[PDB]
């Protein structure tokens, strides 16, 4: 199963955080990175008080069940997610989202695949389009089509 995972960090200095994440993704049991998108600097979706995000996409080969993979992604967000300031630990600044898990459709308490809002999110679609441009969604929609129809702005590389 090729799972596609979206990575986000909004630290002022997220490069170290994202790289630590990609190694942890790589250390997940029965899983390894096939491909990594470029790193992108995106303006945040939401209050524009918070810093710019570093966004990227990752193709992950895995023999894991989807919920099992999720446990792993949430563990990493717990482990690599926060980083120390001198006083205390800071809030977590790693987001690992499962955009797709093979051709599977999933709707549960814990999991919604495809990711529920990725279709309105340029910072998810473009990096993905870079590593899987002929990607077809389980309902037959094409990633290229959705980028075509909405005409999202391209991303500046980080
Ligand atoms: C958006 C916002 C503020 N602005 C941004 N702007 C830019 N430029 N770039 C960004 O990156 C970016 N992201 C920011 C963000 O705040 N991101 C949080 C992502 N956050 C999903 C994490 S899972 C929490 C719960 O979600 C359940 N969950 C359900 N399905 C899945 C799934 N398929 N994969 C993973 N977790 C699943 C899971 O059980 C857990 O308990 C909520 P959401 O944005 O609404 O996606």
């Amino acid at each position: 199963t090729v799972a596609y995972i979206a990575i986000g960090s909004n630290l002022a200095s997220p490069l170290e955080q994202v790289n630590a994440a990609l190694k942890a993704l790589g250390d997940i049991p029965e899983s390894h990175i096939l491909t990594v998108s470029s790193f992108y600097r995106t303006p945040p979706l939401g209050p524009q008080d918070q810093p710019d995000y570093l966004n990227a996409a990752v193709a992950l080969e895995t023999s894991l069940a989807p919920e099992e993979l999720l446990n792993h992604t949430q563990r990493i967000e717990l482990q690599q997610g926060r980083v120390r300031k001198a006083e205390r630990w800071g809030p977590r600044t790693l987001d690992l989202d499962i955009m797709l898990f093979g051709n599977e459709v999933i709707n549960t308490e814990r999991l919604t695949v495809p990711h529920y809002d990725m279709k309105n999110r340029g910072f998810m679609l473009w990096p993905l389009f870079e590593i899987a441009p002929e990607l077809v969604f389980p309902d037959g929609e094409m990633l290229r089509q959705i980028l075509h129809t909405r005409a999202f702005d391209k991303l500046n590389k980080w």
